[PDB]
């Protein structure tokens, strides 16, 4: 640890002069030990001449105090003298011309030294930047030429601060104010020591450094002035580290080395007051996962009971520094409900609120109002004695005294506009008050809690008006402790104490303790360490003996290191690694600026009127807000310029909303201010209707359709029912370990899932429909260790002492290894195949490398933390292959390009993709450019897409958006017909064939049927249906097809398909614990691939490289060998000698498919690839993919026979044929039609993708031929491999040829592509979805495990705190949740990924994912 800390703060955040205080009491302490002398007795001949730096003239005089006393010697010597040197260069007058220079000077200084006095402590580009901030505060002038000047000025300054700390110690070596001016000189030293000292600073003013007991004193004072030159003219030396001269030099160097509102001055004391209280803020920065960073206090809130129908929790709340509370009828030092008070002291009135922060008031409030700074609720009183707390809101808090005006207890609260109030019944005994009922006269209910007391007069049980079952139960020890609390659902709370109240252990429901130590008995002693029974997270907490800082050490004594200001706001955050976090704030404790640990920069701004006016976000994006004369938000300037215009009504609720392309959404509300009507840019109105408690109880849509809750007089959720009269029933259990929560659910058919949680909340067992049991098992931390499916199969979970994942075991017993670096980042991860990914990090603590065994992945970043470029070197051959980001001042990906293609992203002011350019840059063929437009209606729904050859497909949309025809060139290809589900029930397709649809209970396919809307002799048109039938689990058991005849499937426990029964082929799937197919049929062959990449399957062999990518499928008379670009994209195919190269965009969308002379160009809109154009000497045809709206489910594909023709980088062709698809339940293309409605081309495919017979009339037409097979695949006839997107899928393995590019975050099994290939999809190569239920009432539930809410009275107690973090925008309001109704400012339509990487230093996300791949 250095020898010298300093709390270096941003000036304007300091309104108190504590620190003052602190270090003028010192300054005392140390003359009355030394001297004998008091300051009284120096200030006569202490006359002497210095600037008016109040900050520079303490940090002077206690380092001169610590040098002559506290000699020091070796590098801590060297650091004081420079600190002594420091504070002395900015207080000096002689050039006073010099004086505001030196003055801004000193705190750059303190600052260098802070950044590189700690042990492997550079400058970095935060520092400077608050260098450069702080410079152009006061001179605005330039860094580098001051520093340089400063360099060159650095003797003279030096001379003259040996001069000026001579003349002050020939003060105190012989026998016998507040303002920080530059422009005013002090006419004597030692007057505003003196002046500092008199004011009543309201905080503790102790020294907390020892004088050397003895009183050298004149001698030591003499031995100082005679070393001080010498220790001074050193300083300048470069070469001695830790020095002024040292700090420039390193400054200078790591400016050089990184350069290839009015500013924020910055001050420093190297002495500090104890912070007075712990602030509003609850985050990470000011408290631990609790005890308060601030004070020390440990903090413990636990809720007995909830009362629904008014929205009150009875929260009890342990403070262990709470000694006033010694006495609560709760259990000593506990706080319930209503239990602040105001009790007096000696100094005052100490008010003791809600939360259990401490306010000290003067005793002339009860004659007149006063008012709190940073908080803003004010206390006035009245004449009948009783004062009146208005905390901010329409609620008054009523309090009366019963003993002489010493403790005024809270009678009573006051709604003065809804006329709700609450009345406190008070028992008096002895002239003691003692709660004794509770009146809840309020609007929802009327509520009597009573309370029963045991000889103590401690509550012993809470019981609601007549219910013979009491909400809460508590029991306690001799002492008064509160040991023991039983909440309204039976489940036991146990805490235990030493022999002084301070909380040691305190378990939850479930019976996990948690422990805690203070560093002594008595009752201001603070909590140093905690730690859970089983020793995780086990924190310890040191205070720095001098400034308000505290190093919390991790489970691994890994120390992060806050500050904290004289009211417990913590300004600034320093890692173990070196990264510092710091927030600016102003007078008024509001967050101004914020450099966060990753170097981005915030700013907010705030007008006369306190109200936020200007946001600059790290990108330099501006937000501009502006207020009507009401206070009212009503213009929102977005960094591109767009305005987001807002209307008012007489409640302050947003009536009117106008988006910057003046779309108009209005509101409506009800008296209870909830939204009741939304009326949409395009006149559609939504109605929502509420039960008394403001539950939404009905929501119809733009299009009438209304779906309901039911909710129980208690207002828990117990049905909802569907537009189309379909009802989820909720039952909760009423005993057990459970009680009150969710137990089981009733679907519509029936069929019941049945849940079980621990007291906490944790699911335990998870029964489904079909009664198959899932088991979760919770380690003693709580954290999930183990999860058993239906199959008995596991994966263990396994975490280090942080709760950070660090073994993974999935159903083969593979291990999947975590490893973090000395400072808790994730830096090594083992896959289940054992290939090992090294992580590194940058000086701002991003991902800056990923090194696999072949391929190191550089990362590049803007300053706004958005990635610029990627590389990727293949560390053997040396190939490097790169991307480059570009993003608009939204933060939207604007530009992206590779070596093949650039693609140019233009929005408008909505953030909407209006025209996106892909350029392509394909070897061997000249450049062009596809040009896509894109239009929408006034509710930001896609209605025109312009394709790169001029062809338009139209959208037609009714209602909110939901699609009722398709049009290509201005002309209807389909037509659709919708339940009041808006499903799809019946469709009319332009080649005169109509197919309906229909769902059953729970709203999966049932059946499709498929004819002619009118039949003709003349050709055989085509009709055909599928029935479907499905098992108690929604798994599809059956198919009745009427040309594929009866589909039989069967299915493991885990809903695996494992069979497929039908007359065409009969097929039986063995699956390993972990999801691989296994060749069962061969006994060789493994019962487990433990690595997941299995090595042969059923007469194929393959062959992977280090990276987990197939180089390489042999096979009876084939070889097919893949050659894989650095980001494990197949970039080159050989099939028996046949060579296939393929090239893909930045977003890994192929760009094109060459084998020898014939091209194949692919162009993407958006996931989708929307056309193919081929080009050869022969054929050269375009053809056209449309596609089912929202949906990879191809529709039908249109082409000409020309290669497409598309812009040459710096007239319409018109479609000859039309093909129409015709896809199964899961959108697997299964016939196609002709336009006169014939068909043209069937599949029969296996399983699994592999084709087994194409049959076309049409061989060679290239229209009528397709390669699209499950959702988003692409057959590739070169290969036989399934593209899909990300990945290529091999149809006879069932799995990818290439790992997960998102790693765990798609699954554990980074190979296998679906579970169940009849509902399960896949269509990116990233992550597997269910689309069979994606429209089933099952996937809507508002309750699915643990989704409830609650919250209908946070009212009661309040402060408002926008001191504690910086605002997001966002959204703003988004308003109501629910159906969806509620917007403004954000949103971005048709969203891009940059590259789907972004991050991957993630882990410990509970349900399957690792990674923040996304």
């Amino acid at each position: 640890q250095p020898a010298v800390e300093l709390a270096v703060f941003n000036l304007n955040s300091v309104t108190d002069v504590a620190d003052l205080q602190m270090i003028a009491s010192q300054v005392q302490l140390y003359l009355q030990v030394c001297g004998n002398t008091t300051l009284e007795q120096i200030k006569s001949k202490a006359n002497i001449t210095t600037v008016a730096n109040i900050f520079a003239l303490t940090g002077s005089v206690l380092d001169l105090m610590l040098y002559a006393t506290d000699k020091k010697t070796g590098d801590a010597a060297v650091q004081r003298g420079a600190l002594l040197a420091a504070n002395l260069i900015g207080l000096f007058s002689e050039p006073n011309n010099e004086a505001h220079a030196r003055m801004a000077l000193r705190p750059m200084f303190g600052l260098m030294a802070e950044c590189l006095y700690r042990e492997n402590g550079k400058i970095k580009e935060t520092d400077i930047k608050r260098l450069g901030l702080h410079l152009n505060a006061m001179i605005a002038g330039d860094l580098e030429n001051f520093l340089k000047e400063t360099q060159a000025k650095l003797s003279s300054l030096l001379i003259s601060a040996t001069t000026l700390g001579v003349t002050i110690l020939q003060s105190m070596a012989t026998p016998a104010a507040e303002k920080r001016d530059p422009k005013l000189k002090f006419t004597n030293w030692a007057v505003p020591l003196i002046d500092l000292l008199g004011k009543p600073s309201q905080a503790n003013l102790t020294p907390k450094i020892q004088p050397n007991i003895t009183s050298r004193l004149q001698q030591e004072a003499t031995q100082a002035i005679a070393a001080l030159s010498q220790t001074l003219q050193q300083q300048a030396n470069a070469g001695q580290k830790y020095t002024l001269a040292w700090l420039l030099q390193e400054t200078l160097k790591a400016i050089q080395a990184l350069e290839n509102t009015k500013g924020d001055t910055l001050e420093f004391v190297s002495l500090q007051a104890d912070a007075l209280n712990a602030p509003p803020c609850e985050g990470a920065d000011s408290q631990s996962g609790s005890i308060s960073y601030s004070i020390g206090a440990e903090r413990v809130q636990h809720a007995d009971f909830y009362l629904p129908k008014i929205g009150f929790s009875f929260i009890r709340q342990y403070n262990s520094q709470m000694d006033e509370f010694d006495q609560s009828m709760v259990g000593a030092r506990w706080m319930m409900p209503f239990s602040n008070m105001i009790q007096q002291n000696a100094q005052g009135y100490l008010f003791i609120d809600s939360k259990g922060r401490k306010h000290q008031l003067p005793v002339s409030i009860i004659f007149e109002t006063y008012e709190v700074p940073y908080e803003g609720w004010i206390i006035k009183p009245l004449k009948n004695g009783e004062l009146i707390l208005d905390f901010g809101g329409e609620w008054r808090s009523h309090f009366q005294s019963f003993d002489g005006g010493k403790n005024y207890y809270l009678v009573k609260k006051m709604n003065e506009t809804s006329q709700e109030e609450i009345l406190l019944e008070y028992l008096l005994l002895d002239h003691i008050a003692y709660l004794k009922v509770i009146n809840f006269k309020l609007k929802q209910a009327e509520y009597e809690l009573k309370f029963a007391f045991n000889e103590q007069v401690k509550i012993i049980a809470v019981f609601l008006d007549d219910k013979a079952e009491p909400l809460a139960r508590y029991e306690y020890d001799t002492q008064g402790n509160l040991i023991k609390a039983i909440d309204q659902n039976g489940h036991t709370r146990t805490y235990e104490y030493n022999q002084f109240h301070q909380l040691t252990r305190y378990t939850d429901r479930t019976g996990r303790g948690q422990n805690i130590r203070y560093e002594s008995t008595e009752a201001k002693a603070k909590a140093i360490e905690e730690w859970a029974d089983d020793g995780s997270f086990h924190t310890k907490l040191k205070w720095h003996p001098r400034l308000r800082q505290v190093a919390v050490y991790d489970a691994y004594d890994v120390p992060t290191y806050y500050y904290f200001d004289l009211d417990g706001f913590t300004y600034r955050t320093r890692l173990a690694d070196g990264r510092e976090s710091w927030y600016s704030r102003d007078g008024k404790k509001r967050i101004t600026r914020q450099i966060d640990f990753d170097g981005r920069e915030t700013q907010q701004e705030y007008n006369d009127q306190d109200q936020l006016v200007k946001i600059v976000q790290p990108n330099g994006g501006i937000i501009r807000f502006a207020y009507n004369k009401q206070g009212n938000l009503v213009e929102i300037k977005d960094p591109e310029g767009s305005i987001w215009k807002r209307e008012y009504d007489e409640n302050r609720n947003v009536s009117k909303e106008i988006n910057p392309l003046g779309h108009i959404t209005q509101y409506k509300y009800n008296n209870d201010n909830q939204l009741v009507e939304v009326i949409d840019a395009k006149g559609g109105v939504k109605k929502i209707q509420y039960n008394e408690l403001g539950q939404m109880i009905s929501y119809t849509d733009c299009s009438g359709k209304s779906s309901t809750w039911e909710y129980d007089e208690d207002g828990a959720l117990t049905a909802e029912q569907t537009a189309n009269n379909k009802v989820v029933q909720y039952f909760y259990s009423t005993k057990g370990r459970d009680k009150g929560q969710l137990q089981s659910i009733i679907y519509p058919d029936g069929l019941k899932e049945y849940f079980e949680h621990d007291e906490e909340g944790r699911l335990l067992k998870h029964t489904d429909t079909k009664g198959l049991v899932t088991e979760y098992k919770y380690n003693q931390v709580g954290l999930l260790e183990q999860r058993i499916d239906a199959n008995r199969h596991s994966v263990a979970y396994q975490w280090d002492k942080q709760g950070r994942i660090q073994k993974l075991i999935n159903q083969n017993q593979a291990e999947y290894l975590f490893g973090y670096n000395p400072y808790g980042y994730l830096i090594r991860e083992q896959a289940f195949d054992g290939e090992e990914k090294h992580y590194s990090y940058n000086e701002n603590g991003r991902l800056f490398q990923i090194r696999r065994p072949n391929i190191l992945t550089q990362f590049d970043y803007y300053a706004d933390g958005q990635i610029a470029s990627k590389s990727f070197t293949h560390l053997h051959t040396g190939q490097k292959q790169t991307e480059q980001f570009d993003y608009n001042l939204n933060s939207q990906l604007s530009r992206a390009s590779n070596e093949v293609s650039q693609i140019d992203l233009y929005r408008n002011a909505l953030g909407q993709l209006v025209r996106e350019h892909q350029h392509y840059k394909i070897p061997e063929l000249k450049p062009l450019t596809a040009v896509l437009h894109y239009e929408y209606d006034e509710l930001g729904n896609l209605i025109k897409t312009i394709r790169p050859d001029g062809h338009t497909l139209n959208h037609l949309v009714y209602g909110s958006g939901h699609i009722y025809a398709i049009g290509l060139n201005n002309q209807e290809v389909v037509s659709f017909q919708r339940d009041d589900l808006h499903r799809e029930t019946t469709r009319l397709l332009a080649n005169g064939l109509m197919q309906t649809k229909q769902y059953n209970d729970v709203g999966l396919l049932s059946s499709q049927f498929i004819q002619p809307e009118q039949e003709t002799q003349d050709y055989l048109q085509y009709q055909a249906h599928r029935k479907y039938h499905y098992d108690k689990n929604y798994l599809l058991s059956q198919v009745e097809d009427s040309r594929l005849g009866k589909l039989n499937y069967q299915y493991d426990p885990i809903g695996r398909l494992i069979a497929a029964q039908s007359l065409h082929k009969t097929e039986s799937f063995n699956f390993d614990p972990a999801g691989n197919l296994i060749d069962s049929e061969s006994v060789l062959s493994p019962a487990q691939i433990k690595n997941n990449l299995i090595k042969s399957y059923k007469g194929k062999h393959y062959q992977y490289d280090v990276q987990g990518n197939v180089t390489e499928i042999i096979q009876a008379g084939k070889n097919l060998k893949l050659t894989w670009d650095n980001q494990n994209r197949l970039i080159r195919s050989d099939n028996n000698g046949l060579v296939t190269e393929y090239g893909y965009d930045v977003f890994g969308r192929r760009l094109y498919k060459k084998t020898a002379k014939e091209l194949t160009l692919f162009g993407w809109d958006g996931d989708l690839m929307i056309w193919e154009s081929f080009k050869s000497a022969q054929t050269n045809y375009t053809k056209h993919y449309i596609y089912e709206p929202d949906s990879f489910v191809p529709l039908l594909q249109a082409g000409y026979k020309d290669f497409i023709q598309l812009i040459e980088t710096p007239e319409r062709t018109a479609l000859e044929q039309f093909t129409f698809y015709h896809c199964d339940q899961v959108g697997t293309p299964q016939t196609m039609t002709n336009i006169r409605g014939e068909c043209v081309w069937e599949i029969l495919q296996d399983t699994w993708g592999a084709v087994s017979q194409i049959k076309a009339l049409n061989q060679d037409n290239p229209f009528e031929q397709n390669n699209l097979r499950f959702q988003g695949q692409y057959y590739d006839r070169e290969t036989e491999l399934h593209y899909n997107r990300y990945r290529y899928y091999e149809p006879h393995s069932a799995r990818y040829v290439s790992k997960n590019p998102i790693g765990l975050e798609g699954g554990m099994n980074t190979s296998s592509y679906v579970s169940d290939p009849n509902q399960w999809i896949n269509p990116k190569g990233l992550n597997s979805f269910n689309y069979g239920e994606m429209f089933g009432i099952p996937a809507s539930a508002q309750s699915g495990l643990a989704y409830q809410g609650q919250r209908n009275y946070e009212c009661y107690a309040e402060t408002g705190e926008l001191c504690k973090i910086k605002v997001p925008p966002l959204f703003d309001y988004v308003a109501c949740s629910g159906g969806g109704l509620g917007i403004g400012v954000g949103f971005v339509k048709n969203q891009w990924t940059g590259e789907y990487y972004i991050s991957g230093s993630k882990d410990s996300l509970l349900i399957p994912v690792a990674k923040s791949v996304a």
